[PDB]
């Protein structure tokens, strides 16, 4: 099964960071570990490091060699080099998590309370098609720049 996580910022802007999230950062760990991870290759260069205890899968029509990390041209392979697993998390970016989003069955958000001068969003997803199973909302302190809340959601419908 395929999942989206992804940290939200207002009007559904997504980064590479305007905010200071360790909490979330955490979330994103205990989430993804020992799942495989897709991303796009500017999300890859962003990391800079394979992400440990997880595979990395990086989705691009033109790959990089750096050979501590998968390298596929398609969405299709992209899950292929994933095999039998029960969860394949896609990390996005932009472009990646709109090609995945209509193969995915759940989604991790993280809402945060910020508004922000990015230009790549999250995908539109008809909210209707989701049922919220989890949130779970947190404020701002000595370690945390921004208020955020955690949610995820499992679909129901497909269009
Ligand atoms: N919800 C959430 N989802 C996300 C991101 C996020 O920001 N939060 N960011 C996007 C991908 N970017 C990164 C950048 C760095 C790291 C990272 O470095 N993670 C460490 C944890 C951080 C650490 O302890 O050093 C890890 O092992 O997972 C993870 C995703 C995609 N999805
Ligand atoms: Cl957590
Ligand atoms: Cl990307
Ligand atoms: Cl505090
Ligand atoms: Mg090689
Ligand atoms: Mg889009
Ligand atoms: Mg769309
Ligand atoms: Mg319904």
């Amino acid at each position: 099964m395929i999942s989206l996580i992804a940290a939200l910022a207002v009007d559904r802007v997504i980064g590479m960071m305007p905010w200071n999230l360790p909490a979330d950062l955490a979330w994103f760990k205990r989430n993804t570990l020992n799942k495989p991870v897709i991303m796009g290759r500017h999300t890859w260069e962003s990391i800079g490091r394979p992400l440990p205890g997880r595979k990395n899968i990086i989705l691009s029509s033109q790959p990089g060699t750096d050979d501590r990390v998968t390298w596929v041209k398609s969405v299709d392979e992209a899950i292929a080099a994933c095999g039998d697993v029960p969860e394949i998390m896609v990390i996005g970016g932009g472009r990646v998590y709109e090609q995945f989003l209509p193969k995915a069955q759940k989604l991790y958000l993280t809402h945060i309370d910020a508004e922000v001068e990015g230009d790549t969003h999250f995908p539109d997803y008809e909210p209707d098609d989701w049922e919220s199973v989890f949130s779970e909302f947190h404020d701002a302190d000595a370690q945390n720049s921004h208020s955020y809340c955690f949610e995820i959601l499992e679909r129901r419908h497909h269009h």
